[PDB]
């Protein structure tokens, strides 16, 4: 490990969270990252990480959630922190405020965090010019392996949710590398139900539609972000819808509404979606299910609990063919894009995988 890794791990990231709310804490790191006041990122990326998905080269596997960059302003800071790739969302419709705070707790026994944020939102005309303002700078980061995905909500009082999504795939799907139909915020009521085989179907061919109808150079992939709580009968209808649409993969996981027995911090039964450790391996196992229900066929950005390379390599082998974190970020800092990076790299060398590639979904031929 490096000594940065330890200084904002040990030292730096919990003295300023003692000083300052959850809120205004993630507000400063995402102002810090567009400003581009971040250590020096030391780790260059091996040819071992790159992967070839979703028509895209991806330098590295890692990329940031969706959540840190909600309105799409530090871009730039996040690739230059080491993400392979970055999310930005949700976005909605119109702007909308979200929740009354205090909205988000830090649970530090538990390496966790619970938000009920609730789709605070710029809007899609605020993202889209701020997209548009360096859309060519992204083009020749995504030729250079550094992809762009774009996360789509939908409004709290919309009346038409598929219409929500399918002005999101008009306005932003432009500039997107892949859009993401976010059904699984357990933060805005009925979103999930949205997972539902008939209401996804309905929901996806609309979307599908509306994707298809852009200017080849401007299409993007779509994926569908999907809870950590369904059932195995929702699951099994997710993957039949994905099969049936073409979809051209799948998130997982979002937050989860569960709260594992064993949570010591204090603020564990606030309302929200838990993330960190204590959702890892059940995100792990819906990647594990999922993988399996659609043949291998479909990619998997796997999300949820990913703190070290071995986290990383855990989703990998599950099916994952990218990762992504944010509450590690929260708990961390900057220094743990590297470590992850790293510590995957000697992994894959120790298990005898060649590169990422080859590890993917390598628990499924043991
Ligand atoms: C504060 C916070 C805000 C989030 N906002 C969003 C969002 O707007 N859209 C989304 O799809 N996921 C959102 N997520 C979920 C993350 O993208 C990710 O799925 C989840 O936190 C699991 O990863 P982690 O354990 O590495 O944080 C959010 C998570 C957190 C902690
Ligand atoms: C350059 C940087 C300075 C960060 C200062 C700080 C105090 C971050 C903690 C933190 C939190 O405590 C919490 Cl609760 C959240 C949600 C977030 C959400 O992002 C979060 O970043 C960052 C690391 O990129
Ligand atoms: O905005 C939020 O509350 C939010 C959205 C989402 O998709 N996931 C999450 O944990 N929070």
């Amino acid at each position: 490990a490096t000594g940065d890794e330890r200084f904002y791990a040990e030292h730096l990231m919990p003295t300023l969270q003692g000083l300052l709310d959850p809120e205004s804490a993630h507000r400063l790191a995402v102002r810090f990252t567009s400003l581009g006041l971040l250590p020096r990122a030391r780790f260059q990326d091996s040819d071992m990480l790159e992967v070839r998905v979703l028509g895209h080269k991806f330098r590295n596997p890692v990329g940031i959630a969706a959540g840190f960059d909600k309105h799409g302003e530090a871009v730039d800071g996040l690739y230059k922190m080491g993400f392979g790739f970055v999310e930005i969302g949700s976005v909605t419709p119109k702007p909308q405020e979200g929740n009354p705070r205090p909205r988000v707790f830090r649970l530090p026994e538990d390496q966790a965090v619970i938000n009920r944020y609730g789709f605070n939102s710029h809007g899609l005309s605020v993202v889209e010019h701020r997209l548009r303002a360096r859309q060519q700078k992204q083009a020749k980061l995504t030729e250079d392996g550094l992809p762009l995905g774009v996360n789509l909500g939908k409004n709290k009082t919309s009346v038409d949710a598929a219409e929500d999504y399918a002005e999101g795939v008009r306005v932003l799907g432009p500039l997107a590398d892949y859009l993401v139909v976010n059904v699984s915020s357990p933060n805005t009521a009925g979103l999930r139900s949205l997972q539902g085989k008939a209401e996804l179907r309905r929901l996806l061919t609309k979307v599908l539609q509306e994707r298809d109808g852009l200017r080849r150079v401007h299409r993007p992939a779509v994926l569908v972000k999907i809870a950590p709580d369904l059932t195995s009968q929702d699951k099994e209808d997710i993957a039949s819808v994905v099969k049936e649409l073409g979809i051209d993969g799948l998130i997982v996981t979002n937050t989860t509404v569960s709260r594992p027995a064993g949570l010591q911090g204090a603020l564990r039964s606030e309302t929200g979606g838990l993330s960190g450790k204590p959702l890892r391996d059940l995100s792990t196992q819906t990647i594990r299910e999922m993988y399996a229900l659609t043949q291998g066929r479909v990619p998997i950005i796997g999300v949820g609990g990913v703190s070290s390379g071995q986290d990383a390599l855990e989703k990998i082998r599950a099916g994952a063919s990218l990762v992504q974190l944010y509450t590690a970020l929260t708990f961390w800092g900057p220094p743990v894009v590297g470590k992850v990076k790293r510590e995957l790299e000697a992994l894959l060398k120790e298990q005898g995988f060649g590169g990422v590639t080859d590890a993917i979904g390598a628990d499924h031929r043991r």
